[PDB]
C-alpha cells in the first residue's frame, strides 16, 4: 500500500498528425504521459526527475489530497523533487504539469492520467471482457500563449495507454488509433477509462454502433448511470464507461463536438468474429 | 416488434432565419429531419433512398447496436440501402448521416431524433399533462467547411417535431416558435423530449419561469434527477425534463449560453386559461 | 414564510482587471449581484427599482415559478416594479435581467446567484465545517454586441458573496480571491455554493489539492454525486460541493477550462493550523 513512482519531464518530439512534428514537454517522453494505475488507499511516493534543462516542472494528480503550494511545487531544471500523499478515492484522474502558466504546460503536453482501483471494484465487474484507457487531448499552435488561450484547437485527438502487457501505448495523434484500431471480439463487452484533459474544451464522447450500458462518472462506483449514448466530459473530467459491440466491423469512437472529431478527434475499435 | 421505416435523402431549400435561405442536406425534406417513434427492443428495418444526384449519404442512430462499416455505410446517389439493427434501449437519441465528412454532412443538416419508448414508461407518466418534442441545432455559412471546423455558429435555433397530429412541426430556424409559441394550459406538467444534435456547442437547456420537477438523462428512467433549473446536453445529448407552468403568460425556452440564445436558439410557450 | 426583497439596477464603474475599468450594469452597485438567501417554501415579494436614466431592467429568478410576461417584465428608467412569486425548489440559482436583448444585460454584468436552503439540509450537513459562495462569470469587450455574441471572453472570473459578517463580498474580477484568499484550517470539510452565470461559457469546476467528497447538483439534496474530481456546470447551473483540506498550504479554485483559468479564472484558499 505504499507505492513508489517516478517519472522524468523532458522535451520530446511527438508527430502529432501527419508529418507534422510538435516539441512537447512530457512525462516520459510521451503525451499524454504514461498511465498510472494504483489501488483505493495507497500512499503515493512520488518522485519528479526534471530533464528540461530550461524551465521547472510540476506534478498535480488529481486523485490525491495534497497541499499544493508544497506537494505540487516546482522542480528545478536538472533536479527531482519526492512528494507522498494518499489516493483515497476510487477513479479515473488527470494528473498534469501544475508550473505558472499552467495552461502553457498543459497546452504543450505535460498531462496524463491515474487510474484509482476502487476497493471493491465495480458493481459490473464480472460482465466486462475486455478493458482500454483512452484519453482526449488539443493541440495548438506551437507554444503560442496568444492561440492557447484565445484559439480554436489545431488537431483534438485520442490516445491509449496500456493497462496490462500488450496493450496498445500511443500518443495524442490524429491517425494512429484509425491506422491500428484498438480490438475486440464480437459480443464482448468493452470497459473504457476516459478522461478528457483538454486544455480547453469539454468532451461529448460517444462510441459509433453502440449505447452505454453503464456510466460510473470519475469511475466513481456511486456516479452510475445507465443506457447514456453519449457522456458529458468537462475539462480533466473522467469516466468509466462499459458497452457490448454486437456485430463484427469497425466503431469509430468520437467526441460529437464534430469540429473536434474532424480535426482529429476519431479513434477507432474493430471488432472480429 | 418488426418496424419498417423507409427516409429519403435530399436537397431542401430552408428559410432558417427571415429572408435567408439555406440549401440544406437533409432527410425528408425537413432539418433536423422527420421524428421517429419505436418502442424499447424492436428491430428497426431501414431504408435510405438517396434522391441527392451527387453525394453518397447514410445513417447512423444512435439508438441501435449495429456494425457502423455494414449498417450504417453510404448509399449511392439514385440507389437505396436496406439495414437492420435492434433499438434495445430507451431514450431520446439521435440519428444522423455518417457519411465522410461527418461534419459536412451533419452541419449541412442531416440530423435528427429518434425516440426509443421505455417498456415501463416513466415513473412521473402519471403527473404529465402534456409533452412536445424540441431539438436544438447549429446553422453555419453555407457548405463552408473552414466554417464549420473552426468558426462560431451564425446561428442557434430550436424545432418542434410531432408527437401528435397537430403539434407543430417545424425546421430549425430563428423564429417559427417566437411567432407561433407552443401552448399549454396554466397548471399543467410539461414534458418535453429534447436533443442537442450540435454538431459542434453543448446546450445549456433552461425553461424561464419554472425548474425541472424532473429530468431524465437521455430519457433512460434510471437517469434521474430532480428540480434542475437548467440540463447539460452533449453534442447529441438528450433528456426528458418535466416542469410545471404555475402562472397564465408566454415562457421564453433558451439555452443559457446567451450568445447562442441572441443567435436564434429561443422558443416560446405560450401558457392560457 | 413571506419575504420582502428589494434592487436597484444602476450603472457601476467596476475593476475587473488590474487598471481595466468596466462600466458595468448591476443590481444594487456589484457585479454579480448580492447574495439573495431564502427558505424553500418562501413567497418573494421582490421590488426592482431602475435608477438607469435610459434602458430598462427587469429580474428573472431561476429559484422561482412566474409568468415571465407577467412577473419578469420590463421596469423603465426612474421607475419601480414589485412581483411576488414562490421558491418551491432548494438549490443555488442564478438570477439575471431578463431585459432584451438578455445577453446584452447579463455581459454587461446583470446577473447573480439566490440560494434557497431545503427544508431539511443536506444529508452530509454534519460534516460540513464552513461554507463560502463562489460565482463564475465573464466579461467581454464593452458594450459590444458582436463581442457578446462571436467573440472569446478576454477575461473569466470568480466572485465571493457574503452569507455571514467577515465572508469576502467581491465583484467578479481577475485578482481580488488571488490577493485576498478565502480562508479555512486544516482538516475542515468546506462547503462551497457555486454558479456559473456565463453568460456564454460552461464550467469545469475544480479544487486543487482535494476531491470533492460529495456534489449536489444545483443544490437539490436529490442530485447526489460522490468523489468528483471535478464538476460540470452549464451556462446558469449551480451546484453544491464538500470537499476536505488535509494540509496546510493554499489550494488553487478554477475551472480547468485552462484558456479560462489563464484569463482569470482563478481563486485562492489557503489553509492554516
Ligand atoms: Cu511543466
Ligand atoms: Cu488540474
Ligand atoms: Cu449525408
Ligand atoms: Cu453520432
Ligand atoms: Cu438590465
Ligand atoms: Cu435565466
Amino acid at each position: 500500500h505504499d507505492v513508489h513512482i517516478e517519472m522524468t519531464a523532458q522535451i520530446t518530439d511527438i508527430e502529432i498528425d501527419k508529418g507534422k512534428i510538435y516539441k512537447a514537454w512530457t512525462f516520459n517522453g510521451q503525451a499524454p504521459g504514461p498511465l498510472v494505475v494504483v489501488n483505493e488507499g495507497d500512499t503515493i511516493h512520488f518522485t519528479l526527475k526534471n530533464m528540461d534543462p530550461v524551465v521547472p516542472h510540476s506534478m498535480d494528480f488529481h486523485a490525491v489530497h495534497a497541499s499544493p503550494s508544497k506537494d505540487f511545487i516546482d522542480v528545478m531544471p536538472n533536479k527531482s523533487g519526492t512528494f507522498t500523499y494518499p489516493a483515497n478515492k476510487p477513479g479515473v484522474f488527470m494528473y498534469h504539469c501544475g508550473t505558472k502558466p499552467v495552461l502553457q504546460h498543459i497546452a504543450n503536453g505535460m498531462h496524463g492520467v491515474i487510474i484509482v482501483k476502487p476497493k471493491n471494484g465495480y458493481p459490473t465487474d464480472k460482465e466486462v471482457d475486455r478493458e482500454y484507457v483512452l484519453i482526449q487531448n488539443e493541440w495548438y499552435k506551437y507554444n503560442d500563449m496568444n492561440d492557447f488561450q484565445n484559439g480554436v484547437p489545431s488537431y483534438v485527438v485520442f490516445s491509449s495507454k496500456a493497462l496490462k502487457p500488450g496493450d496498445p501505448n500511443t500518443n495524442g495523434d490524429t491517425f494512429t488509433l484509425k491506422e491500428k484500431p484498438l480490438l475486440a471480439k464480437v459480443g464482448e463487452k468493452i470497459r473504457l477509462y476516459i478522461n478528457n484533459v483538454g486544455p480547453n474544451e469539454v468532451s461529448s464522447f460517444h462510441v459509433v454502433g453502440t449505447v452505454f450500458d453503464d456510466v460510473y462518472l470519475d469511475g466513481n462506483p456511486n456516479n452510475h448511470l445507465q443506457g447514456m449514448q453519449t457522456v458529458m466530459l468537462p475539462a480533466s473530467g473522467g469516466a468509466v464507461v462499459e458497452f457490448t459491440v454486437t456485430r463484427p466491423g469497425t466503431y469509430p469512437i468520437v467526441t460529437h463536438q464534430f469540429n473536434h472529431a474532424q480535426k482529429g478527434a476519431v479513434a477507432m475499435l474493430k471488432v472480429t468474429e
